[PDB]
C-alpha cells in the first residue's frame, strides 16, 4: 500500500502529492521549461483560410508544456471574453483536458452537470493545470483514466477498457484521455430536481474504428458538422490532436512501445525505478528516450526525424494550398450565383479533403509517430481537394469566371482578412476579460483554497498576442 | 587463394564454377523456382496509357527469378522480331543487365563496340543468364562490378567507387550494376580501323545526385526525352527499376543493411558461412532474412509489409488515373486544334508527374525498401498531374469541350486500343521470330560451345502471351 491509502485531502492540487513523491513532483513541474509559443497561424496561414468561420481562425498555437495547459486554455482567443458565468463563446467541455479539477468536479456533480453550461461557468473552480490526479488514483497511486468518455470510446471501437488493459497499454491510455480527436455531442437530460438541461458531451468518434476514414464515415452517417465554412459554406469537420489514434498506426505503436517510453522514460537507481515526469520532446533526452532501444548516434537519429518532418511539410503545404483555393473558388462561385445544388458535390470533396489533411497534421507528433499514414492522408486529402477544384473550374466557367485566380493567403494578416477575422477587436476584448473577470477568478480561487499562487509563477507571460519576455 | 587462381576457362558459363562451389551453384540455380509471370499491363492497365508510344505499352511483366532474365529479354514484345543482326527495334544495350556474356564481350571488344549495333547483333553470343561472372572475379572470387557505367555514376554522385567501398557496401553495389535507373546516351566514336560509329551507352542519371528530383533536373537540363507520348505528345521520361536509388532513402539502407542481407542471407555451418544464392522473396524465408535482426512473429512482420503495399497501391492508382486522364485530355485538346504553345506548361506538368510516379513504382520492392519516399513521390506526381488537368479544363473550354470525359482504360484491352497497340500483330510477328531466328541463335550458340542446353530446361514455358503450363 501507499503512505496515503485513505486518499489525499486537496488531491486536485498536485502540490499535495509532493510530500509523498518529491521526485515525480519535481520533474512534473519542470514542464514549465517548455514555454515557447509557436503561432501556427503565422507559420501556416493557409490554416486560417481552412478554418474560416471557426474559432481556430482566430488563434491556434503549437502545444507547449503541461504547466501551461490551463492558462493557455484561458489565454487563447478561442475562448473569447466572457463577462460572467453565463457568457462567452465556448462550453464547459473546454476545461475537460486541462485540469485535475475536472475529475474532481465530475466526481462531485456528475458527468452531465459538468458538461452543462458555459466555459466561464467553472472559471473560479477549474484552476489547476494537468496534474497527478489526472492520471493517478489518490489512494493506490496506480494509473487510471478519470474520464468516462475514453472507456466509452474504447468499447465502441472494440478495444478493451482501461481496467481491462495491460500495464504497458495503460502507459499510453492515460495520455489518451486527452490526446485524441473528439466532438461535442449535444445531449438533453434532466437533473434530480426535474429541470431540463442541455449538455455538450465530449465524445470520441470511434464507433466505427479509429482510422481517419472510419471516423469520416462516422461523422457523415450522422450528418455532423463542426461549423459551416465562412467562405465556401461547406459543412466542415474539425480534427483535434488525434495523437493516440495516429500513433496506433505507427510501427512503435504496433510494436507496443508506449507514449511513456519516449516522453516519460525511466531512470534506474539501484532497485528504484523513476519515471521522468517532465513530459516534453524526447529528442532533448535521446539517451533515455531512444538509445535504450536503438544503437545509433543521436545526431543521425535526429537527422532521420528531421527528414520525416520535411516530408510532411512538403505534402502539408500542397494539400492546404489546394484546400484554401477550393474554399475561395467556391466562395467566388457563390458570389456569381452558383446554387447549393451545383456546389453540393464540390463541398463534399472539400469536407473530406480537409478532414483527412487536418487529421494528418492536427497531431503535431504524427509525422514521426505514424509517418506513412500521415503522408498517405495528406495525399488523399489533396486529391479530394483537386477533384473539387477541377469541378469548380466548370462551375466558374458556367458563370463567366473561368480565369478567376483565388487570392493569395501567404501571411496570417492576409489570410485573416479573407476569413474576415477582426483580430484587433478580439484581442482588445480578450485583454479586458483577463484584466477583470480572470483576475477575479484567480483571486476567488485562491481565497477559497482551490488555487495555490505558487503554481502561477511565470504561467502568464506569453500568448500569441503578447510576450512579457522572460522565463 | 582460391582453387582457380589463374582464372576459369569458360567463365561466362556459371556451370563452370560448380566444381569449385557446388553449394552456391545449387542455390543459384534455384531461382528457376520463381517462374511466375505477372502481366503488369493486365494488373495496371493505366500503365498502358502512361506508356503510349513506347515499347512498355506492348509488354511489361513483374520480375521473376534470375534464371529467366535472358529468356525474358528475348520473349518480351519490347525487343520485337529481328530478322537478322541488323534489324529489330532495340539496341545492343538491352543485353547489358541480363547475362555474364556481357562483361565477357565488353572485355573482349571494348565498351563502345559492345554498345554499338542492334540487340539482334549478339543473339548467338549473349546466351547465358545472370551468372557467377556478373558479380565475381574468376580468379579471387571476390565481389566485383563488371560494368564501367556504375563507377562512372557513383563518382558523378559523389559516392566512392566499387573498389573504394566497404565490403558491406559491395554486398549492395554488385546488385546496383543492374538494379538502377538509367538511360541510353547516344555516343559517337571511331574504331581503331577509323570507321565512324554510333553507340547507345547505358548511363546512370546521377550527376546531380540519386534522388528522383535530382534525376529530374538532370534530364531537364539536357532536354532529354525517352519518347514523345503517342497520345499527348509530351516529351516523356521512363523510369526503370531504380531499386538501389530508392533503397538508399529507406531506413534499412541508411542503417547499412545490404541487399544481400535480406535477399541472400547467410547460413552458418560451424566455421563455414554460406550465402543463399537463390535470390528471391525474403518473406518466403523470413527466419533467415528478417528474424536475424527482428524479434517478432513472422505473420505480424508479413502483415506490416502487406500494409505498406496497400498504402502504395492506394496512391499508385490515384496518380496513374489522373496521369492517364491528363494524357487523354491533352490528346483531345490537340484534336480540337490547341497549339503546342497552349499545351507547353501542361506537357511539362505531365512529364514531371509521370517521371515521379514511375520512379516510385518502377522499383517493385520500393514500397517496402523506402515506403516514405514512395508515398511522397506518388503524392507529388499526382499533384503535378492535377495541376495539368486544372489547366487542361481551361484549354478544353476554350475549344468548346469543357465537359469532355476522358475515356476509361480499366482493362488492358481498352487501354491498348487507346494507345493504338496492335497486339495480335506484334505477337504473331514475335512467334515467327522465336520459331526461326531465335532457335538458330540457340543452335549456333550450342554448336560453338557458348551455351549449355542444360540451362534451357523449362526456361521458355511462359511469357505474357503464352503459357505451356508446368514447371
Ligand atoms: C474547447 C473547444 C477547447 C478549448 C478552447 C481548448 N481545448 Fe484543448 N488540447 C488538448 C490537447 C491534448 C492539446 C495538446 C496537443 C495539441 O494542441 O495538438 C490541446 C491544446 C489546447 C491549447 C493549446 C494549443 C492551441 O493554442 O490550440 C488550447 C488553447 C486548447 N487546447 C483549448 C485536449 C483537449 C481535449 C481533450 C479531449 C478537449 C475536449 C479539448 N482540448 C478542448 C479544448
Ligand atoms: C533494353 C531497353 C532492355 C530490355 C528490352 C530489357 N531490359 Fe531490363 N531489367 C533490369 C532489371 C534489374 C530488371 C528487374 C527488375 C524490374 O523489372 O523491375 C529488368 C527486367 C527486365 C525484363 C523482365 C520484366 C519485364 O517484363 O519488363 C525484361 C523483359 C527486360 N528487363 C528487358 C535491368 C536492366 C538494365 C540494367 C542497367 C538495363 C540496361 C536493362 N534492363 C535494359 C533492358
Ligand atoms: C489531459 C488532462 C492531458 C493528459 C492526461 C496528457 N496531456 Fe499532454 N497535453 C495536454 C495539453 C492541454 C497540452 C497543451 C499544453 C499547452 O498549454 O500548450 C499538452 C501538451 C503535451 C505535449 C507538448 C509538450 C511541449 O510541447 O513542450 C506533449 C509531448 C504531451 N502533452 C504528451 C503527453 C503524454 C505522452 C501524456 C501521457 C503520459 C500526456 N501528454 C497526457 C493535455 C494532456
Ligand atoms: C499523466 C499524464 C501523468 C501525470 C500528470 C502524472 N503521472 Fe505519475 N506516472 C505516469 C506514468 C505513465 C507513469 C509510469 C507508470 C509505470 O508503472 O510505468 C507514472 C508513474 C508514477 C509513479 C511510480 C514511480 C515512477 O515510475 O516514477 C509515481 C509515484 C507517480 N507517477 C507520481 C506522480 C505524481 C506525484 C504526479 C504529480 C506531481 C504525477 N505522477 C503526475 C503518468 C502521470
Ligand atoms: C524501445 C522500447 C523503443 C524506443 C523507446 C524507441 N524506439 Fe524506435 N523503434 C523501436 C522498434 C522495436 C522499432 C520497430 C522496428 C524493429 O526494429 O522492430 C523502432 C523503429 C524506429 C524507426 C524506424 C521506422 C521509421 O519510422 O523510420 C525509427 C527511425 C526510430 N525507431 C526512431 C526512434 C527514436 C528517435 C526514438 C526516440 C524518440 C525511438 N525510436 C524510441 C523501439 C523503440
Ligand atoms: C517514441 C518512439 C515516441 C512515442 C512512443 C510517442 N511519441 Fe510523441 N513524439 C515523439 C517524437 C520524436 C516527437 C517529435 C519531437 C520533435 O519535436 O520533433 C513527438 C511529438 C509528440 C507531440 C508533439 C509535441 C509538440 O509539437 O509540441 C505530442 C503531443 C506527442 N508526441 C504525444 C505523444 C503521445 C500522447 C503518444 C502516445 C499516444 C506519443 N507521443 C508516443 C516520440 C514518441
Ligand atoms: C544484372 C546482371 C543483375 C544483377 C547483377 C542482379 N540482378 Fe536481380 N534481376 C535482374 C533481372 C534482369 C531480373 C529480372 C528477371 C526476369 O526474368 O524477370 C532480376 C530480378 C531480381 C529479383 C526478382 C526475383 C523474383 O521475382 O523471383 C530480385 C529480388 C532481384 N533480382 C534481386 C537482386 C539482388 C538483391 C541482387 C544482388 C545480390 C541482384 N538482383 C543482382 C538483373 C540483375
Ligand atoms: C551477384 C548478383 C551474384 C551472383 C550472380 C553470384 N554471387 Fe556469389 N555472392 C554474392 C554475394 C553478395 C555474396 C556475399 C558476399 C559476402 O562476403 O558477404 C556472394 C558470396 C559467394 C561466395 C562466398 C561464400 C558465401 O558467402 O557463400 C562464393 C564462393 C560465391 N558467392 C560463389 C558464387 C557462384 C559459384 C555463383 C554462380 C553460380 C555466384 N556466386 C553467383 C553475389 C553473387
Ligand atoms: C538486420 C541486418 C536487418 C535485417 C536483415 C532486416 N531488418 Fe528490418 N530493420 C532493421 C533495423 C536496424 C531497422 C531500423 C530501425 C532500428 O531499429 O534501428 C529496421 C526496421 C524495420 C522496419 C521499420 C521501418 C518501416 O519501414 O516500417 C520494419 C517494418 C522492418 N525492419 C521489417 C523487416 C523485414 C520484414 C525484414 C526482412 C525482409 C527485415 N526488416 C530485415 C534491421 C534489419
Ligand atoms: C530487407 C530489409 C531488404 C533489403 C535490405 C532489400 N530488399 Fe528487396 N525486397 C525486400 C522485401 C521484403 C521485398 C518485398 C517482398 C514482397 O514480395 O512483398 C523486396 C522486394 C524487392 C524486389 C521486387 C521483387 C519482385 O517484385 O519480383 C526487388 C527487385 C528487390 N527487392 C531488390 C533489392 C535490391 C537490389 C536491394 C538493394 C538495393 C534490396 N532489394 C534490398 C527486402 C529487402
Ligand atoms: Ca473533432
Ligand atoms: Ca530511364
Ligand atoms: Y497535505
Ligand atoms: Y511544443
Ligand atoms: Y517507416
Ligand atoms: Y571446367
Ligand atoms: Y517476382
Amino acid at each position: 500500500k501507499t503512505a496515503h491509502s485513505q486518499g489525499i485531502e486537496g488531491k486536485a492540487m498536485s502540490e499535495e502529492w509532493a510530500r509523498y513523491y518529491p521526485r515525480q513532483f519535481d520533474s512534473w513541474k519542470k514542464t514549465k521549461e517548455s514555454d515557447n509559443i509557436t503561432d501556427m497561424l503565422k507559420e501556416k496561414p493557409a490554416l486560417v483560410v481552412a478554418w474560416a468561420g471557426y474559432p481556430f481562425s482566430k488563434d491556434y498555437n503549437a502545444p507547449r508544456g503541461h504547466y501551461y495547459a490551463l492558462q493557455d486554455n484561458i489565454n487563447t482567443l478561442r475562448t473569447g471574453a466572457p463577462v460572467d458565468g453565463k457568457t462567452g463563446p465556448l462550453p464547459s467541455a473546454c476545461w475537460t483536458c486541462k485540469s485535475p479539477d475536472v475529475p474532481r468536479i465530475i466526481e462531485q456533480d456528475g458527468e452531465l452537470e459538468y458538461f452543462t453550461g458555459k466555459w466561464a461557468k467553472y472559471g473560479d473552480e477549474i484552476v489547476n493545470t494537468i496534474g497527478c490526479y489526472n492520471c493517478h488514483d489518490d489512494k493506490s497511486a496506480e494509473l487510471k483514466s478519470k474520464v468516462p468518455y475514453l472507456d466509452r470510446g474504447l468499447s465502441a471501437a472494440g478495444f478493451k477498457t482501461f481496467a481491462e488493459s495491460t500495464h504497458q497499454e495503460k502507459r499510453s491510455l492515460v495520455c489518451a484521455q486527452c490526446h485524441v480527436e473528439y466532438y461535442f455531442k449535444k445531449t438533453e437530460w434532466k437533473d434530480d430536481k426535474g429541470v431540463d438541461k442541455t449538455a455538450m458531451v465530449v465524445t470520441l468518434p470511434w464507433s466505427k474504428g479509429i482510422s481517419t476514414e472510419q471516423m469520416e464515415a462516422y461523422y457523415d452517417e450522422i450528418n455532423f458538422a463542426d461549423w459551416t465554412h465562412g467562405i465556401s459554406k461547406t459543412p466542415m469537420l474539425k480534427a483535434q490532436h488525434p495523437d493516440w489514434e495516429l500513433y496506433k498506426t505507427g510501427i512503435h505503436g504496433q510494436k507496443g512501445v508506449s507514449c511513456a517510453d519516449c516522453h516519460m522514460p525511466y531512470t534506474q537507481e539501484g532497485a528504484v525505478k523513476y519515471s521522468d515526469h517532465k513530459v516534453g520532446n524526447p529528442l532533448d533526452n535521446m539517451d533515455k528516450s531512444c538509445m535504450n532501444c536503438h544503437r545509433e548516434s543521436e545526431q543521425k537519429l535526429k537527422d532521420i526525424v528531421k527528414q520525416k518532418f520535411e516530408r510532411k511539410e512538403f505534402l502539408q503545404d500542397i494539400a492546404f494550398d489546394n484546400i484554401g483555393k477550393a474554399h475561395l473558388e467556391t466562395g467566388k462561385a457563390m458570389e456569381l450565383g452558383a446554387t447549393d445544388a451545383e456546389l453540393k458535390e464540390i463541398r463534399t470533396h472539400i469536407r473530406h479533403a480537409q478532414w483527412r489533411a487536418d487529421m494528418a497534421i492536427a497531431g503535431h507528433g504524427s509525422f514521426f509517430h505514424a509517418p506513412e499514414e500521415v503522408l498517405r492522408l495528406l495525399a488523399s486529402g489533396n486529391e479530394e481537394a483537386q477533384k473539387a477544384r477541377i469541378k469548380l473550374v466548370k462551375v466558374l466557367a458556367k458563370y463567366g469566371a473561368i480565369d478567376y485566380v483565388a487570392p493569395d493567403f501567404e501571411t496570417k494578416e492576409k489570410a485573416q482578412k479573407l476569413a474576415k477575422v477582426d483580430m484587433e477587436a478580439f484581442i482588445a476584448e480578450k485583454l479586458k476579460f483577463k484584466q477583470t473577470l480572470e483576475q477575479e477568478w484567480k483571486k476567488q480561487a485562491i481565497a477559497k483554497g482551490r488555487l495555490n499562487p505558487e503554481s502561477l509563477k511565470g504561467v502568464d507571460e506569453k500568448s500569441s498576442y503578447y510576450d512579457k519576455t522572460k522565463k
